[PDB]
């Protein structure tokens, strides 16, 4: 009753059956007689279907949701990694990284200026993926004290990426939290595509944790059996070169965990610079629209997640197919009230387009005419 | 201003130049002209003295000393460790071992357990010893937020021993509590003979982390670096088999500590059986007594502590030099109520040879006619 990666050749075929146009013409709320993944395909294969026409259609079947947007900003809590991603600067084989590691009072002091000076009531908690079994065990159990401490902050929405999971690994983090507790388990996949995924996260049985494709790709299942609700799986866009594969993948994957009664965001980033040790296949903006387009068509209850890797202009033009807008910097513990975040070339993940700062990013949206949840703007008699 | 080991050499020399019958006349509270080394060297080398005599004058030495005695019981919070000591079932290469690690729930649990059904409000938590920064930093992490916990629960003494600390190790650990905190850094040099010290804990520059005997040498001056007070060296009683060279460094090691103003208890644990690698050296009952007496009449301010690696028939004899007594199991989360401890050869660090309950240990010490600090016997109109 795991996910079952879906066979391509048999979706292109389900796919050529989809009428497209009736497709467009669905009242929001109507569902398609074919597959989410065949109606994606075919959305995306139908050329004769603008990505602008696409992406107009895509807002307005998604129009009715609410809230219309959430916020989360991203913590890095260490940048200590043991696996080998090669579009990652965290990957343990790059030397030149500076290595840091979050303990209590930097993660509740960058919590604190976090709500705040920056007004957010969304964190997610990130770290590298572990080897052997204790560490991963002490990693899951450092996150799930982060987790309700920062509920506890007040925070009404908390994800954590901190790699693929075990049921004892889940066991530990659980006990720091209630079933029912908003906290949204991130594991994206990158690429569904074995081989491009061996490329990138490298060969089993060898130490390299990520390397293992099916024990990630089941983490999901793993945190449903535990009885949790909220999942983000995700695609990195630009490493394999077959976008159509990729959201095939993605849309498949969402309806699945859709039918095991879970609640899925999509996230769907796009590659930026690091310290990689292989060359990555670059997206123009075209394609990318038109991928967030189909899939937020076919998934019209799971919101994509639109991130500050993407620049002001690109986040001008997308945030209308996203239902989750999570501003941050990839560094560690990188807040510090009244200033810029860091995002050190020495320390960080990757360098992200958009260094502003999470509040005037959310208040822009706001002032253009989106309210966004989770966001509570420190201004007025708010301001303190 | 680190620990230098002593050379023995030198203090042979000096221990020819004492006078042991008037270092036996000494009145409590007087000092011996020599050094605290020599003069344990020339007790335990002048064999007119009895050990009986020696016992005899040691637990008047120390009979001023307030509270007599206070107690703690070991919490092992994982039984994973990645360095390989051969005398020692947790050592990775063990891979006969059940590999356990207490959660947050577990070691709340164990807590209680501790604090209503023993009555006890000391505990020391252990762990492994690892190899990587990452981990080193995670355990810190977690063992830091155990030692507050159990502080808030109401323990009043909290023993760790979780390995030699670094400098940001120690960091992340502090970050849980206060300078002046009631706890205590226990880290046994195991033995001050760098010759046997590699037999047993193996050679540097491997990923053995316990390898390094400097490192783990100068942990206590570390911790008095960042302003915290008690410490616990020891030697493990049965690698080295010259024990006069041993409790020269090891009474070294706490006049140094005492130089800088530390408060020290002194641990001299024998071995007990365990899934080993390399057979040990064993040292008996006359000789060990012999031992304890020059330590606890040379070091009268430096509680010895006395464990239930012994059984009850030695405990007797010897707990008149002790000024901490710890019993208990070394297993992971071996506690439950109302029942005997857990002492699982497939999980425990090695075989105990007093499994009696602590409340029961300690009630039999008190009615025997010496209170024990930190027990709260769970009778009476304090039964619950
Ligand atoms: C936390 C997420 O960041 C993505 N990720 C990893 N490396 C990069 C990069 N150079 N640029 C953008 N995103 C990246 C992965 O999808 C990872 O899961
Ligand atoms: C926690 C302490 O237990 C001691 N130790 C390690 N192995 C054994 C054994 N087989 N028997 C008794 N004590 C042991 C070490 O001195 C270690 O530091
Ligand atoms: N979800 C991946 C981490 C993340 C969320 N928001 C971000 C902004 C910038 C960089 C990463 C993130
Ligand atoms: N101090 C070493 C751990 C310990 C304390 N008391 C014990 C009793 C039995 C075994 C270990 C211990
Ligand atoms: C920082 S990348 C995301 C979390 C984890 N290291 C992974 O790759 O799954
Ligand atoms: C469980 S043994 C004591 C703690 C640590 N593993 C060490 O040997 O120092
Ligand atoms: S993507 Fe995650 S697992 Fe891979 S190298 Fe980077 S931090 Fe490590
Ligand atoms: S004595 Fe401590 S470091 Fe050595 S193998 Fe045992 S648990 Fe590990
Ligand atoms: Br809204
Ligand atoms: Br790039
Ligand atoms: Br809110
Ligand atoms: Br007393
Ligand atoms: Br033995
Ligand atoms: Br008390
Ligand atoms: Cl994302
Ligand atoms: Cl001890």
């Amino acid at each position: 009753g795991d996910f079952v990666l879906p066979e391509l050749e048999d979706v292109r075929a389900e796919a050529a059956t989809v009428d497209t146009r009736a497709v467009l013409a669905l009242a929001e709320g109507e569902e398609p007689a074919e597959s989410r993944a065949a109606v994606a395909l075919a959305l995306w294969e139908d050329r004769s279907i603008g990505t602008a026409e696409l992406q107009a259609a895509a807002e307005a079947r998604c129009g009715a949701r609410r809230p219309r947007l959430h916020t989360f900003v991203p913590l890095y809590t260490t940048n200590y990694c043991d696996s080998e991603c090669k579009m990652c600067s965290m990957r343990k084989g790059n030397h030149r990284l500076d290595r840091k590691f979050s303990g209590r009072k930097e993660i509740t002091e960058q919590l604190e200026i976090l709500y705040h000076h920056e007004g957010v009531r969304g964190v997610g908690f990130l770290t590298g993926e572990y080897e052997d079994k204790h560490t991963r065990l002490a990693s899951a159990f450092r996150i799930g004290w982060a987790i309700r401490t920062a509920l506890d902050l007040g925070f009404e929405r908390v994800y954590f990426n901190i790699g693929s999971m075990e049921q004892d690994e889940i066991d530990v983090l659980g006990e720091w939290i209630g079933r029912e507790d908003p906290v949204t388990m991130c594991v994206f996949q990158e690429s569904y595509d074995r081989e491009t995924y061996r490329r990138f996260m490298g060969k089993t049985s060898v130490g390299v944790p990520k390397a293992d494709f099916d024990r990630r790709v089941v983490s999901f299942d793993r945190w449903l059996d535990a009885g949790y609700r909220y999942v983000n799986p995700g695609v990195l866009v630009g490493l394999h070169d077959d976008l159509s594969a990729e959201l095939v993948s993605l849309v498949a994957h969402g309806d699945h965990l859709r039918s095991r009664g879970a609640t899925a965001d999509l996230s769907v980033p796009r590659m930026r610079p690091a310290m990689k040790s292989r060359d990555t296949t670059r997206v123009g903006d075209d394609d990318y629209l038109r991928l967030m387009s189909v899939v937020a068509f076919t998934c019209p209850e799971q919101r994509l997640v639109l991130t500050t890797r993407e620049p002001q202009e690109f986040q001008d033009v997308a945030l209308g197919l996203a239902g989750v807008i999570s501003p941050g910097s990839p560094d560690v513990a990188p807040y510090r009230a009244g200033c810029e975040a860091r995002n050190d070339e020495k320390s960080s993940q990757f360098l992200v387009a958009d260094l502003r700062r999470p509040r005037h990013i959310l208040g822009r949206i706001e002032a253009s005419g989106t309210p966004v949840d989770h966001f509570v703007n420190p201004a007025g008699e708010a301001s303190r």
